């Protein structure tokens, strides 16, 4: 059920690195990793966590939908992207922190905690400040629990309504081409050691699904691209995609 393929540490030494990558054919109900110790390892999920959040903004109606626009604060931060307004699909695509944020505040401790607990997301711990628990607060999540909880999402099994799920999923579109969809989210964990990247998602083919999680560390701002190539190159080495 879960087999560990070394040779993917290759992907990580080659650019003097270390992480894990686990991938889950859909079809065949198996597992493959690089390392099984790290791939069962917690981490904060950072801006992963904006899969779950989106989908409990919607279901509780915090969100109405992917195009209610979130208007800039008037704020200005450090990152360019993030001083302009904001649907859904855009605050995904940026990873807007201060609109997720936002969210979470209006969720409030006593639903986002139990949203968590439904979704048996990571630990289920939302322990620290409700608007940054994600990012340095008691949140911890593994690349291996990552798949179970995107597995559920894929098949519309979370404890949310379709229309919730269906619109996080299209909110998670990445890449699509005449030979594959990646559906997925990106994390940055800096407030607590050790400050990793993330990769999260699955990919789509024509008569199979691949699910993939990662993690790497990530200890400066300069590798954070490493997260969407050595997972291509893993699914490049698996004849997954081209
Ligand atoms: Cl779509």
């Amino acid at each position: 059920e879960w087999q560990e393929n070394k040779s993917w540490n290759a992907h990580f030494t080659e650019h003097k690195s270390q992480g894990v990558v686990v991938l889950w054919n859909e079809n065949k109900q198996q597992g493959f990793t690089n390392n099984l110790k790290r791939a069962n390892q917690a981490f904060l999920p950072a801006s992963t966590f904006k899969i779950p959040n989106s989908l409990i903004a919607l279901d509780l109606g915090v969100v109405k939908d992917e195009h209610q626009v979130f208007k800039w604060d008037g704020q200005t931060r450090d990152i360019a992207t993030w001083n302009r307004d904001h649907n859904l699909i855009t605050a995904m695509k940026y990873s807007v922190v201060p609109v997720y944020q936002e969210f979470a505040r209006q969720i409030g401790e006593a639903r986002m905690s139990k949203m968590l607990h439904a979704f048996d997301y990571g630990n289920e711990d939302i322990s620290g400040n409700v608007d940054s628990f994600w990012l340095d607060g008691g949140i911890r999540i593994s690349a291996t629990e990552q798949i179970s909880f995107l597995r559920k999402l894929y098949h519309n099994k979370l404890h949310v309504s379709e229309r919730s799920q269906r619109i996080v999923k299209q909110a998670m579109l990445t890449e699509a081409n005449g030979d594959y969809i990646i559906r997925a989210k990106t994390g940055y964990s800096t407030r607590i050691e050790p400050k990793i990247g993330w990769w999260v998602g699955w990919v789509e083919l024509d008569d199979n699904v691949w699910f993939f999680a990662m993690n790497m560390d990530m200890p400066t701002s300069d590798g954070l691209g490493l997260r969407q190539a050595i997972t291509k190159e893993v699914l490049k080495q698996e004849k997954i995609i081209p």
